[PDB]
């Protein structure tokens, strides 16, 4: 926006302008004859911008598809907004999982929670240009501390493409991270909602259980 208004009696214009751009504007002197004469620059400038990751509100652990509300404070500029990294660029989220939705306070994240997170870091990204993560991004700590409760089961989906077999509860190997087939035991059983990062191998449920999120 910018405002012009005439006030005569004061020999003043009352100038409105929006920083945005950078830049460093060049003004030139105006009355009648219009002599070539500048008299300086002025300098418009660039906004003020953090986006911020909020805590999910109760102190609970939402190992569902329903998820849990980490709520954003964010400069409206981006919506939609996590990301990871794809050679050389940033890799944008799984769909279904990270899911910034709502006219409610803000931006409101309602996150699906997965082990995956514990070989993996998220981070709360500029979504509005061509190019990711000049609007910055919020590195997003919150997520990968995922807790592993022995009444409630716990979700592991393809962390990366690299080999997981190390999957284990107190040691025993489970439904592994990407292997010809992994032990299912009878408290396991694949999640159909693919909240895995990657294609080739989707989510499943593991049980009550306490399990080591570990690679070879």
């Amino acid at each position: 926006a910018a405002a012009l208004q005439y006030i005569l009696a004061n020999q003043e214009f009352l100038l409105q302008f929006t920083p945005t751009l950078p830049g460093i504007f060049d003004v030139f002197l105006t009355t009648l004859g219009q002599p070539p004469v500048p008299r300086g620059s002025f300098t418009i400038t660039p906004p003020p911008t953090t986006v911020a990751l909020n805590m999910p509100p109760p102190r609970q652990l939402d190992f569902t598809d329903v998820g849990n509300d980490a709520r954003i404070t964010c400069d409206p500029y981006y919506q939609l907004a996590v990301c990871i990294f794809k050679d050389g660029q940033y890799v944008r989220v799984n769909p279904e999982k990270a899911s910034v939705v709502t006219n409610a306070p803000n931006r409101d994240l309602h996150f699906v929670l997965d082990l995956a997170d514990n070989h993996v870091l998220l981070y709360l990204c500029d979504v509005t240009p061509s190019g990711l993560g000049d609007r910055i991004a919020f590195p997003i700590v919150d997520i990968y501390r995922i807790a592993f409760p022995r009444n409630t089961p716990v979700r592991a989906s393809l962390p990366y493409t690299g080999g997981g077999a190390h999957l284990t509860s107190g040691g025993n190997p489970f439904m592994s991270l990407t292997t010809p087939p992994a032990v299912l035991p009878a408290g396991v059983a694949l999640a159909a909602l693919s909240t895995s990062v990657a294609t080739q191998y989707p989510t499943y449920t593991l049980p009550a259980g306490v399990y080591e999120y570990v690679i070879e």
